[PDB]
């Protein structure tokens, strides 16, 4: 099945400056008992960021035993707690700061990583889908469509069933999506289970930093307006979609109303969402929905109302008929 409501569980990708880094200091995986709270809340789908450099400290080589094993443990816990997991290679179309398709990082290396990820985890019941690359941007944008096909090819060697989530250029911006997306039309999936995944935030620059409050001229439909370009492109081209990130601060009711409006529109169009973000070690992060003493997380009550609604049969939008 495809859940319309889901959350990001971030932490494994933290502190990029430290490689390999130390678990519990630089990066964090969910502790025992972590998924229970979310499952009891009624959330059953999770997007899980991973750092490519930690998974694969050398290109075209076996996955790291310690980091990959932590992933195994996390998947085992998700399964015990009725949680389905989207693995996200959270890398901006780069390995050690070099773009995929450059001489340092050939597309074949990216294909190799995807083959390895699919080979290791295709047998795990808790695995739901592969989000093959988080937020290609900048000098990566031109070379990304070629890289994406290599990633699809990589996964499909070992997993011919599960959905592939394909992000777009320009930080996978939903708002700007039609400006660049046509380059993704040449992508082909032999299994016909390919879904585009866009990101959206409703602060002024759409970065999710929230440098300002809503302001006097705030529009409740701002989230909907920002995803329409994406959803309309999907409709025009007979493609399927997904919102892999959206988040808001807990300090203004107006943000919550905009979120409600966005969720209604996504629900109408059968587009699933992954809220950014929950996680084992967020501290004071403004967008966090993880429980923290003294913090209310109104975003969670809102997600719960939607989670109760019927899922769609498949990733939308529904085909014209």
């Amino acid at each position: 099945s495809v859940d319309l409501i889901g959350i990001n569980v971030a932490g494994a990708e933290f502190t990029g400056g430290k490689l390999p880094g130390k678990h519990g200091t630089h990066y964090f995986f969910p502790p025992e008992g972590y998924f229970e709270y979310w499952s009891e809340q009624g959330i059953h789908t999770v997007r899980f960021p991973l750092k490519w450099e930690r998974l694969q400290p050398s290109l075209n080589a076996e996955l790291d035993d310690v980091y990959a094993s932590l992933v195994d443990d996390m998947l085992d816990q998700a399964k015990e707690n009725d949680i389905k997991v989207i693995l996200d290679v959270h890398n901006y179309a780069r390995y050690r700061k070099k773009v995929i398709g450059t001489e340092d990082v050939p597309v074949s290396a990216y294909q190799d990583l995807m083959e390895r990820i699919a080979k290791r985890w295709q047998g795990h019941d808790a695995l739901f889908a592969y989000d093959i690359m988080n937020e290609p941007y900048g000098s990566a944008d031109k070379l990304w469509p070629a890289a994406a096909q290599a990633g699809i090819d990589g996964v499909r060697k070992y997993d011919k069933k599960r959905p592939l989530l394909i992000e777009g250029a320009s930080w996978s911006s939903a708002a700007r999506w039609p400006r660049y997306a046509d380059e993704l039309l040449k992508l082909k999936d032999p299994a016909d289970n390919m879904v585009f995944s866009a990101h959206v935030y409703i602060d002024e620059d759409a970065s999710g930093s929230y440098k300002k409050g809503p302001g006097k001229d705030f529009e409740p439909m701002i989230g909907v307006k920002r995803v329409e370009p994406f959803v309309n492109w999907l409709k025009e081209h007979g493609k399927k979609g997904h919102i892999g990130e959206f988040g808001i601060p807990n300090d203004d009711e107006r943000w919550l109303d905009a979120m409600d409006k966005l969720l209604a529109y996504l629900n109408e169009n059968c587009i699933p969402i992954n809220y950014w973000a929950a996680g084992p070690s967020w501290g004071n992060y403004k967008l966090s929905i993880e429980p923290k003493d003294g913090e209310k997380r109104p975003q969670v009550a809102l997600l719960k109302k939607y989670a109760a609604k019927d899922n769609c049969s498949d990733f939308g939008p529904a085909k014209a008929e």
